[PDB]
């Protein structure tokens, strides 16, 4: 058999559920405040009308109708449509300032009869145990409308409040009662940055993946979910080749890099990775395909000036349209946030090759499973949207293992020769095609890169 | 009295053997766990293996989740339901307010003690004792308390399910673990790193004995709940080939098909390589060929195999190959092993090969791991077929090693301007072998393995 | 939902305008965090910058006390009270009044016709009473009216740990729309202040903590550095070094100097700040290692004379201790004194010292926040690191070493790194004496 | 001794004790629910009634008396028979469905009627519960052992914990049942138990300090384990299975010793321990292999290529090998076993392949404590031990009396293996690196 789901909206969500929603049934959304209870509610809501056309009941215990009004409407939710459509319907239940639970609770039960609704939210479910003493009735009352919105059909979503993060699933023994379906949010602080988190507990009946998932309330969008369990190995892969920029290295490749690729170009700092950055963006604004470069170690002005002593014209490249430095701190975000502008500005500008510089800059404020969680993350999609992408990693010994995931390993070192700090690459990996398996000494000047003849008494230093 | 405690078993997989052969029998058991942790799926499935496979009839006392629901929630497992309910076999007694507005032994005692009569039962469940303290205390343990007596003179191996607000902490609420003070198995679904694990423990058996410790569990769709028990896990000379014939000669002869070979180095080495061959080999003899690939999408794989010059759809459209690929976070490394066991037993394949084992240890611990290897490399043996696992050595620039017959070590060399590469064969169980790290060539031809460092 | 700029730096960046207008925000914090004083810099800086009056209220402190608390920030605060621009309800206990003293509160409120407000210790009134009732009375006219009455508010509330409930009596539950959390964090034998918003129900913030200090001559600065490279070429001191790093340094640009001790990286900062001072141009040497008796001789030694540069006030040695406070502390006084001198050159030696006395993100949060203010403001800056990750962070890196030859431990100069610039791939000799460096020949 | 003590007859507690439980009064047996508790207080009663000739009472106020019979019955005593014989007597205190002051009467007598001298009350702590009383109950707990200390009776008076490393014991019992104090704890470290014991405090007497491990047999019971391990050596030498490593050794190793075969991957290991073990079954002796590594398939292919029926050994009962997974238990438990097996098959030589293994799922702490452990006992069982151990190259060093390396070393342009005597304690051994070469008739050193 199946137990039926109700698809939420929040895309993500949806994944890690395996459908939605138990359908006809109460799911509990607990969480610490400012993690995002009331606005997952209203996407369970607002999807529900502007997709399936299910009309739905907002119960407020909390916030006044207005303002809720106000605060979602910046997510781009026009909901005083359907309340004058009369799919949305907000029921005040509030206490004003200047029989009350029993009658509210009938007061409820007509709300989903007149406007026969199907996904309702009762906003605060907390709140109703801060407000009647009875608690002991409280809890009775709740049980019956449980029981109440499961006879009429209604797949009920309840949030709840949370004191601790990591303890209980909610308070006043809301955890019982309203034990079908519980769903976890969280905002844990760690290192003085935030998370939100997203889990679910458990589904009586259903299917659903267990563990924490990245999530962000994202203005103009909503709730954001990006399952990295969604990924999936189905990457395509052709032989078409595309150009580094620099001759020498293609030809070191057999041809050059292939478009479905991810090429790791590792060395030193002062090495010459972010050179080969400018030549393989510059490549393809040549040939007329749309780059990218993600920066996250050097500003826009000094990219600018560094390419311009290279020969690369940025600012040109930037204004006829094929370029796009977009140029920002590891710092003042997190991963999770990071990924998404990527993500984001990917779809818009549709580019042919992408590029970060460095993996190193973000990785050092993070952890060894949040920087892997991110890399394992970035890579499959520009893979999956056959984005020919280069990554560069410093090597913090002057003189991780995100190798695993690429094709393309390109070694740039220093070699000390007879009072003369020269430089040496080398191509590790090609994964798919012939590659020179030489150590080949080369400089640096206003013309590029002069990737010349092997070392011969090559000193064992590579590696 | 002269009566050892027998062990009434449930079938339920690995319970058995951490069990000592079952539930004690004529006694009750308590199934503590926090939300999520299936203690009513363990519960059913006691009940469910009872009435099919040793024709015992169980009824199941709920305190919460309506008959009708129960029979909806435990559908997906493929387990009978209304079948066996609409027959006398199983009778779900329910003691949940049904309604409202209302207001003890009238709603118990008897309820079951005819139900156990009626439908002639030697099992039950009492689903949550600790929901009967939020709906109805001194009372409550009194009732409770004799009803473990009155199922322990009806003679039932009972299992009563109870709740907990902590992982590690106290055994269940409400000091239930008073009234059914005797078995205790507590079930435990603990964070670890934004990454849930399920495990179950016998804290005590009153009178028998029991495997002590947390064994893991998975609660898959149709099947139910599954217990890995690493604990309980318990013959050729015929030499098969690898698909380079210079390594065969390095390995003298070849590989054993009753064998577990490993193949370790850093990107690049070769890795995907020696397995595309090893496949090949059973391709060509015409034997059948399995990848799990956790790493590279199935494009990327026939792509560069079709230039080292092995076509694998050939052998896939003969059904002689099947290719697996999935991202390791798709799930857990105990659900990984669960589906490992599907399509071997479905493609019934000759040689076997996991690309790469080290992409799983990023979705496990180091525990988690072990026994992720020690059950594949036992399923792998028991279904006799040959197997291929390969690792990244942290080395661009063990367990296994100790579980695997035949060790096959690639690695970066620089010879003065230029970067080659060395195989070693640095074990094999039975049989001489080349001790010596030896240059090898990748071409569009293969892999020409070549001569010997020094 | 519209915000209001606060008026404090750092605040408007982190709340993404301000704070919610019309809508009160809880400024949660435990004993000594800067609730008092925050509060006061929006009422402040409000009235100052558009005329906007507050009525602040206080239920712990007196208003002669705190006028005079707030008297060293330099905000005339009497003059506001005469020109009706500020008030100061005391609700605080004489050494009653449920809707006596907040009915006197919403009178003030509509006189001077106040669009900003202060309820210090939201917390103290559930102390300075009897029953919870309290919370009715909070949860009423108090935001309810506030609302209503179309005012800004800030309704302060003290907390027990750092890491634990948002408030005390639950105050949360009421003022529930809007929370700002400080914190004095401890850690170590050092203290950090930091401030979060966890929620603006309704808008964006930038989420997570933020370092924030109290500063005695304007308050809270928090520096939310979350939030033009010129080809003008400077003389690093050393002529041989200027050619072997390509004519020069940019003027924006950081140069590492990386080595043991006894290498010469002291050595490179005297001739460094000395060539700023002698073409008239301002130099302040950051000293965390040496003191101004060591480095007077030490230059003098060398023939450098700090002297006439005291004199001309060319040359400035701050020299502190790592030890004094956090690295977040320490920024403060150069990022002050740069203002105070502007500097063309400035130098910090060294930063083997500051990354000692902190974790790696600490260390890391200073590198970046430091590289950036100077960055953003056009003055080379160049940095001593001992060598027992700001190699990615510097543009010019220069690497000393003592090299072992025939039992004379000799000396060796590399320019490894320069962005922009052809920089000298050779390992040069050099030698010091009472003149300075002399870059000789490659081994 | 000052105060005298009373042997429990429980395998190591009288060590630890130092004697055993101080008689004329009570002793506290505190522990969370699985410890152990009841069974140790019936291996009390038991061997009183049985070895010592002392009449024993169990007080129940939790288990059904007809329970306790059946639950302490596969132990193998004959419990039922002594009850009839007027030694044991099982006070029914337990709870109906539907006044201590007369229940202590009731237990009051039968110590006096059966003229006992040694006294179970089962779970005091659940008294508490019972009856819910507290100062009432805690008043008549003070009035038992004051009343049992006057008829000169040893107690043993259990109570539940909560906690393992918490409070001693639930209600505060410890205040009245002070004096002794005995703690069994049962921790959960890396998905694995612990059964551990402790004697907290002897009033008046000395015993050993710490925990010490134990175990529930089920055809023995409690079984603890005193790690402090008083010896025997000799001259006598034996065997190593290779003629060219005895000669090495200086006239094959010394009976009663440890050897250590330290080596990289594929050296030959395993090779030494099959020969180490024919070097015992060929020259009349028995040998007991604890694999931590292989599999028993894995162990018949090494040997039967070396040329070598372990099959044979084991049907003539000559060879017994256990294997083991390393995660299936703790290392503490794993010593328990490896002891437990030494005290049945009786074997002259042991061999451990390997202690590496063992390694990856303990703390070095834990490793230390195993190693010392197996050391010491093996020593003080007076058995020839090797052990294997895995070295980079692809603490019991200083407890071992000999240490073998193999190695990888190239040559006359070859890679190939070598030996390598690098310790023998009381013996002169070839300090020269010998090249050597594996074959199907074994090791042949040149
Ligand atoms: N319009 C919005 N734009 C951006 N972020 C918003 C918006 N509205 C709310 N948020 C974010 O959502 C968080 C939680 O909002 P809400 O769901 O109302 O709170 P809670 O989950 O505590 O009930 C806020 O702290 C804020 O960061
Ligand atoms: N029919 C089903 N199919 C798949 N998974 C199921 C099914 N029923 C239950 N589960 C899984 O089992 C978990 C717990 O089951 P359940 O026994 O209801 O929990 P508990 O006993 O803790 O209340 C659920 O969260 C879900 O992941
Ligand atoms: N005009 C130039 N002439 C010669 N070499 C230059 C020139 N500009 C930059 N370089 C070289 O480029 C190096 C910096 O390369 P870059 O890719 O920016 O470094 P990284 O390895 O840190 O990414 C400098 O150390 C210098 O050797
Ligand atoms: N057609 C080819 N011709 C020559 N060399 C190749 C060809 N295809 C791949 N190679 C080389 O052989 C290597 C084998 O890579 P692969 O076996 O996938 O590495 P790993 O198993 O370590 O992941 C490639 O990285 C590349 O250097
Ligand atoms: N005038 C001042 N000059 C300098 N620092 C001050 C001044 N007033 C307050 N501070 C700083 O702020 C702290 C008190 O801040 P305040 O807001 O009054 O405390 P609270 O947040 O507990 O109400 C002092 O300990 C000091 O560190
Ligand atoms: N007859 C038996 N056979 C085997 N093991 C037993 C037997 N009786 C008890 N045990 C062991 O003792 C444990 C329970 O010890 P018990 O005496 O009940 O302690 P407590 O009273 O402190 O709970 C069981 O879980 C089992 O490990
Ligand atoms: N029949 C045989 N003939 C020759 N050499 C063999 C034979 N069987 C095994 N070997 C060699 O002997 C080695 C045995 O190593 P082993 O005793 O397991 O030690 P380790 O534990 O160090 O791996 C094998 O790896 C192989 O190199
Ligand atoms: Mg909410
Ligand atoms: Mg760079
Ligand atoms: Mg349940
Ligand atoms: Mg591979
Ligand atoms: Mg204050
Ligand atoms: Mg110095
Ligand atoms: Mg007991
Ligand atoms: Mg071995």
């Amino acid at each position: 058999l199946a137990i039926e789901k109700l698809p939420t909206g929040i895309e993500g969500f949806d994944d890690i559920s395996h459908g939605g929603l138990p359908k006809g049934r109460t799911t509990l959304v607990a969480g610490t405040p400012g993690t995002g209870k009331t606005v997952f509610a209203m996407q369970f809501l607002y999807h529900g009308i502007k997709r399936f056309d299910e009309p739905g009941v907002f119960v407020t215990f909390e916030e006044s109708p207005d303002d809720i009004l106000r605060n979602m409407a910046s997510f781009g939710w026009d909901l005083q449509k359907l309340v004058e459509e009369g799919k949305l319907a907000i029921v005040d239940a509030s206490p004003d300032p200047e029989f009350d639970l029993s009658g509210l609770l009938a007061r409820i039960n007509h709300a989903i009869r007149k406007y026969k609704a199907k996904r309702v939210v009762i906003d605060s479910i907390t709140a109703i145990f801060q407000q009647f003493d009875d608690a002991s009735t409280v809890r009775r009352e709740l049980f019956r409308l449980v029981a109440r919105l499961k006879r009429m059909g209604v797949t009920t979503i309840m949030t709840a409040e949370r004191t601790e993060e990591y303890g209980p699933i909610a308070r006043y023994g809301v955890e019982e009662f309203v034990a079908d379906n519980v769903v976890i949010l969280r905002n844990v602080l760690e290192g003085e940055r935030r998370r939100r988190t997203i889990e679910i507990l458990k589904f009586r009946g259903t299917s659903h993946q267990k563990g924490e998932f990245p999530f962000t309330i994202t203005p103009g969008e909503g709730i954001s979910i990006f399952p990295l369990s969604a990924m999936r190995l189905k990457q395509r892969s052709s032989n078409v080749r595309v150009s580094s920029g620099v001759p020498e290295l293609d030809e070191m490749c057999g041809g050059g890099f292939f478009r479905d690729s991810i090429i790791l170009v590792s060395g030193a700092t002062g090495t010459g990775k972010t050179l080969l950055v400018t030549k393989f963006l510059e490549g393809a604004c040549r040939n007329g395909e749309r780059a990218l470069l993600f920066a996250f170690e050097e500003s826009r002005e000094q990219l600018l000036r560094n390419a311009t002593s290279w020969g690369i014209d940025f600012e040109e490249m930037e204004r006829d349209g094929r370029l796009k430095i977009v140029c920002a701190y590891p710092e003042s975000t997190g991963l999770e946030d990071h990924l998404i502008m990527i993500k984001e500005v990917i779809e818009e500008f549709k580019p042919d090759r992408i590029a970060i510089d460095s993996l190193s800059a973000l990785e050092r404020v993070a952890s060894d499973r949040g920087f892997r969680e991110f890399v394992i993350g970035l890579t499959s999609f520009i893979k999956q949207q056959e984005i020919t992408g280069l990554f560069t990693s410093t090597t913090p010994t002057f003189m991780s293992h995100i190798s695993t995931i690429t094709d393309t390993i390109i070694l740039l070192r220093y070699v000390e020769m007879r009072g003369e700090m020269s430089r040496a690459i080398n191509v590790l990996k090609m994964r798919g095609s012939w590659h020179d398996k030489e150590i080949r000494e080369f400089t640096i000047s206003g013309k590029g890169m002069h990737i010349g003849d092997p070392f011969r008494n090559f000193t064992r230093i590579l590696s």
